[PDB]
């Protein structure tokens, strides 16, 4: 008898139970293969991503293992929860391939972004993506590494972060395909530490991109990175240098300086609609809180509870979505061979 059954979605062989149905490609990436499928025990659509031997290398099975831990902990309408979790596998020497399951979602927010927006979607998506950081937060969750890419989206606005960022101590791997990097912070950029307003930044870099229709800071490496930061924002303060390791201070200290533009400038009227006094009124408040969201010192960026608090942001504010109760080891950040990697991956798939 056989739960499962075979179906080629692209390039790939998915091997799924028998409740998932009618499979169709969404994409394929470095370190997953997705689908969409109706499953016919919940009777409702699902996204499923196949993980093809997760453990092959440090880099995926770190990854894919700290995912699967995370996963189960957390627990909020803006953070991906799973349905189900799989292998077609039957014992640990057989097993191979594990798949995620989760509620189809319509877009990604990189379609998203392209679209224009009116300030209730925008506030809105915002909002979200905040109660969403500030779960992770309130679980000892930092992010780093937020990105359009990997947010979804529904017709009704509502909105899903999909994965749980860097590992917090933390190498490489064969891949074709390269890491967005263009929402990473400062600190992140110039290995800094850094707390958990880390994940504004980004934020920011998203919200200004929804405005400007282009990625606020692109570049080949980290150096054409901070070199499209310096320019728009300026030069940090001396404050900031202090706080920078001897070796990049040395650099940061000697690159090409600049004033930076004012943020009317950065992000002009044009952009914004001010077709009516409220939607004036919003392209103030909506460049005030990208002036204080993207600040190169974290030490004058504002934290997530403020941001929470904006005017553009708070008309949303509801207890029950940004003071939801904390995720529930301890142990995550490691280091293993492959066939260690496998094991602990598979025990945390059969459960
Ligand atoms: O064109 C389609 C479908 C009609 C073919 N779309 C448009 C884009 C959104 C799709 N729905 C969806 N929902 C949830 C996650 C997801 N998803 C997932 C995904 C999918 C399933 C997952 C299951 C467990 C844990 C994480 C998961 C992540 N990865 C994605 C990467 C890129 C991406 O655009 C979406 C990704 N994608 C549906």
């Amino acid at each position: 008898d056989n739960q499962f059954y075979s179906v080629e979605v692209g390039d790939s062989t998915f091997t799924v139970l028998k409740r998932y149905q009618n499979l169709k490609p969404i994409g394929s990436g470095a370190q997953g293969i997705v689908c969409a499928a109706y499953d016919a025990v919940l009777d409702r659509n699902v996204a499923i991503k196949k993980l093809s031997r997760p453990f092959q290398n440090q880099t995926h099975a770190k990854r894919a293992y700290r995912e699967l831990v995370l996963m189960k902990c957390v627990n909020h309408k803006n953070i991906i929860s799973l349905l189900n979790v799989f292998t077609p596998q039957k014992t640990l020497e057989e097993f191979q391939d594990v798949y995620l399951v989760m509620e189809l979602m319509d877009a990604n927010l990189c379609q998203v972004i392209q679209m224009e927006l009116d300030h209730e979607r925008m506030s809105y998506l915002l909002y979200q993506m905040l109660c969403g950081i500030k779960h992770l937060h309130s679980a000892g969750i930092i992010h780093r590494d937020l990105k359009p890419s990997n947010i979804v989206v529904k017709s009704d606005c509502t909105l899903k972060i999909l994965d749980f960022g860097l590992a917090r101590t933390a190498s490489f791997m064969m891949t074709p395909y390269v890491v967005t990097r263009y929402y990473r912070a400062p600190e992140v950029i110039l290995g800094m530490g850094y707390k958990e307003n880390v994940d504004i930044w980004s934020v920011g870099c998203i919200m200004g991109e929804m405005v400007r229709h282009k990625i606020l800071f692109p570049g080949r490496d980290y150096i054409d990175q901070w070199n499209k930061v310096i320019e728009q924002l300026g030069t940090p303060c001396p404050e900031f240098m202090k706080k920078l390791q001897p070796t990049v201070r040395n650099y940061v200290e000697n690159r090409p300086k600049y004033a930076g533009l004012t943020f009317p400038k950065l992000f002009p009227d044009s952009l914004f609609p001010a077709d009516s006094e409220h939607n004036k009124l919003k392209a103030s408040q909506a460049r005030d809180l990208l002036s204080k969201m993207l600040v190169i010192d974290p030490a004058k960026r504002i934290s997530v509870d403020d941001a929470l608090q904006h005017p553009y942001i708070n008309v949303w504010y509801d207890p029950a979505e940004v003071e939801a109760p904390p995720p529930q080891k301890q142990l995550d950040e490691r280091e293993h061979t492959i066939e260690e990697w496998k094991e602990l991956i598979y025990k945390e798939v059969m459960n």
